[PDB]
């Protein structure tokens, strides 16, 4: 099986937002709207905004899951490579096999699906802080796209789903991710490739 990636705002008008970090050599996380693609360094903070048009009910949650973007790999579970799963960099909550972690939220829950074996991380929805119009989740990606025996240079998508208390779908959005040493340079390169095409 393969999780759906269809964008779905749903009844609450759910969608993602990203900061405008630029493409300087020093940038650690940067989002390309033209590519719908996040470029980030290993284990660095990736701020992802959640936006809604109306308030979802108490108990609504936000889940993140990675899948391979290419159809011929979509049924393979995205996991950390044989090196990183053994490097003992745990935060005490994320299983060492999980690619995606949530940073700084003790209510994050990590799921190994008993039927699909896919990994995901889910947090309770919290309303924006006073003076803010959206809520931000801080994600970390714990392997490079190039890691041998893991992603092995294959592109991935992150699927973000808004779910009710039973796990039923309320909204969905997604973005491609490249985890790399120089996200600013790679974003510039890929945007230029797109322009040349
Ligand atoms: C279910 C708890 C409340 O959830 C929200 C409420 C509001 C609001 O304006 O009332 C909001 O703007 C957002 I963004 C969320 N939200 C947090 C994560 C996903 C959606
Ligand atoms: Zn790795």
């Amino acid at each position: 099986s393969v999780p759906s990636q269809k964008t779905y705002q749903g009844s609450y008008g759910f969608r993602l937002g990203f900061l405008h970090s630029g493409t300087a050599k020093s940038v650690t996380c940067t989002y390309s709207p033209a590519l719908n693609k996040l470029f980030c360094q290993l284990a660095k903070t990736c701020p992802v905004q959640l936006w809604v048009d109306s308030t979802p009910p108490p108990g609504t949650r936000v889940r993140a899951m990675a899948i391979y973007k290419q159809s011929q790999h979509m049924t393979e579970v995205v996991r950390r490579c044989p090196h990183h799963e053994r490097c003992s960099d745990s935060d005490g909550l994320a299983p060492p096999q999980h690619l995606i972690r949530v940073e700084g939220n003790l209510r994050a829950e990590y799921l190994d699906d008993r039927n699909t074996f896919r990994h995901s991380v889910v947090v309770p929805c919290e309303p924006p802080e006073v003076g803010s119009d959206c809520t931000t989740i801080h994600y970390n990606y714990m392997c490079y796209s190039s890691c041998m025996g893991g992603m092995n240079r294959r592109p991935i998508l992150t699927i973000i789903t808004l779910e009710d208390s039973s796990g039923n779908l309320l909204g969905r959005d997604s973005f491609e991710v490249r985890v790399c040493a120089c996200p600013g340079r790679d974003r510039r390169t890929e945007e230029e490739n797109l322009r040349k095409k």
